[PDB]
């Protein structure tokens, strides 16, 4: 019996679909069978606990475009097989209780972008050892705290781009040995912890452009064995003494990076860092090092 103006249908998996219909809640007689439900487009404000937990054979959930401002924290229980979840589009949720995807287990992808999320509370990404690509970009983010995707082991895809983080502590990507590409471009990163990027020796894609860099120590480059394309342009690079070990770096890498824009000093402005002679990077500009 397919619920209110739904669309249920069988192949090639039993889907019930609902999406754009002004729906401010979650419709009741969602057929138990469901492998795919799709919510998208619709005005639902809030998600009650175990909105879903007849589904048992539940793989993909969509809420995306929604109006969703509160989640509750036992929303998805019993969802052991769900692989896709979609929460995306809700600009007004700003914050997701940390223990609300416990026991996703075969999540494989989590798409909480353009979510309004403020934090990221400790134990959210508890557990999810099968996700692999999570999008938490275009959001309110402030900080990234230690050991945030510790139990991350198989995720490839991080994106973290069009937030507000102000820096890199040490252990904020531990445990994310498979990771291939990290977005964390337009922030506000003042400083990379020099042993930040540790576990990151599979990173293919490295994204830090428009953001509030003056200089990198070169130790935050140097676990990135398999790096093919950086990117750090937009950012208020100091070609001076202090950006020789960047430069040195820079140097031998045999992949692709964009223009390194020196914005001081004065005489060596928008030209390239990756492109100047030793020499040029004698004295302090107008501290820390060898200044
Ligand atoms: C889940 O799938 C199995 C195998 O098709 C089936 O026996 C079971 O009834 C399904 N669960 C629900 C709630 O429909
Ligand atoms: C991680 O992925 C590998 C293959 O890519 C798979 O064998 C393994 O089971 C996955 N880990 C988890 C915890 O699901
Ligand atoms: C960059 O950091 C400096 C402090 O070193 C701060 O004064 C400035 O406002 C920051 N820029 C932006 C765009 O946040």
């Amino acid at each position: 019996p397919c619920p209110g103006a739904c669309v249920c249908y069988n192949e090639p998996k039993v889907t019930t679909s609902c999406p754009q219909q002004g729906l401010q809640a979650v419709p009741t007689g969602i057929p138990a069978s469901s492998q795919r439900i799709f919510l998208h487009g619709n005005r639902i404000s809030h998600v009650p606990a175990a909105s879903f937990q007849s589904c048992r054979n539940l793989t993909i959930l969509w809420l995306h475009s929604n109006a969703l401002a509160r989640i509750d924290a036992a929303a998805f229980t019993g969802l052991t097989l769900l692989e896709q979840l979609d929460l995306s589009d809700n600009a007004q949720l700003h914050v997701v209780d940390p223990t609300t995807f416990h026991g996703l287990g075969h999540l494989h992808t989590l798409h909480l972008d353009r979510c309004g999320l403020r934090e990221l509370g400790p134990g959210l990404f508890r557990g999810l050892a099968a996700l692999q690509y999570l999008y938490l970009q275009d959001n309110n983010l402030q900080a990234l705290p230690d050991n945030t995707f510790r139990d991350l082991g198989n995720l490839t895809h991080l994106f973290l781009h069009g937030n507000r983080i102000p820096s890199v502590p040490e252990h904020a990507f531990r445990g994310l040995h498979s990771l291939d590409r990290l977005l964390l471009h337009q922030n506000h990163v003042a400083r990379v912890h020099p042993h930040a990027f540790r576990d990151l020796g599979r990173l293919m894609t490295l994204y830090l452009f428009a953001n509030n860099l003056s200089m990198l120590p070169a130790e935050v480059l140097m676990p990135l064995r398999s790096l093919q394309y950086l990117r750090l342009n937009d950012n208020p690079w100091v070609c001076d003494c202090r950006a020789r070990p960047l430069w040195a770096w820079l140097q031998k890498f045999r992949g692709s990076s964009s223009e390194v824009p020196c914005n001081l000093p004065q005489r060596l402005a928008d030209r390239d860092l990756k492109r100047l002679a030793a020499s040029d990077l004698e004295g302090c500009a107008v501290l820390p090092k060898c200044c």
